[PDB]
C-alpha cells in the first residue's frame, strides 16, 4: 500500500507514535517519507547484505528475519515480511523498539540527513487527524 501523507500520518498516531519517545508525529511521518516514499512494500539491499523492508526501512541485521542475513538477530520477533503488510501494526511495534534503544531516531539514516533539526510539522500540516 502506498499511504497518502496525511492518511499516514492519520494511521501512525493512532498506532501510538506521535510524542513516542518524545518524537512528534512529523518527525514518523518525515522518516517514511524518505525511507520508503509511504509504501509499505518497499524493500532495498543493503552493503553488508542485510535488507531494508516496509515504510520505515526496517534492517533484518538487527530487527527482522528474512532468513538470508548471517549472524543477524531478530530482536522484533517477526519474519521481515510482516513489515510488508498494509497494516503498520509490526511496522510501528518494531519501530517503537527500535527507537528505544538508545540513538533515538538517528537509527534511521534518512531521519538524521534528512528530517533531523527541519520543520517537520510540515508534514501534518492540514491533516485531519
Ligand atoms: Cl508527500
Ligand atoms: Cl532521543
Ligand atoms: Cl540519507
Ligand atoms: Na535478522
Ligand atoms: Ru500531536
Ligand atoms: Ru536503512
Ligand atoms: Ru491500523
Amino acid at each position: 500500500k502506498v499511504f497518502g501523507r496525511c492518511e499516514l500520518a492519520a494511521a501512525m498516531k493512532r498506532h501510538g507514535l506521535d510524542n513516542y519517545r518524545g518524537y512528534s508525529l512529523g518527525n514518523w511521518v518525515c522518516a517514511a517519507k524518505f525511507e520508503s516514499n509511504f509504501n509499505t512494500q518497499a524493500t532495498n539491499r543493503n552493503t553488508d547484505g542485510s535488507t531494508d523492508y516496509g515504510i520505515l526501512q526496517i534492517n533484518s541485521r538487527w530487527w527482522c528475519n528474512d532468513g538470508r542475513t548471517p549472524g543477524s538477530r531478530n530482536l522484533c520477533n517477526i519474519p521481515c515480511s510482516a513489515l510488508l503488510s498494509s497494516d503498520i501494526t509490526a511496522s510501528v511495534n518494531c519501530a517503537k523498539k527500535i527507537v528505544s534503544d538508545g540513538n533515538g531516531m538517528n537509527a534511521w539514516v534518512a531521519w538524521r540527513n534528512r528530517c533531523k533539526g527541519t520543520d517537520v510539522q510540515a508534514w501534518i500540516r492540514g491533516c485531519r487527524l
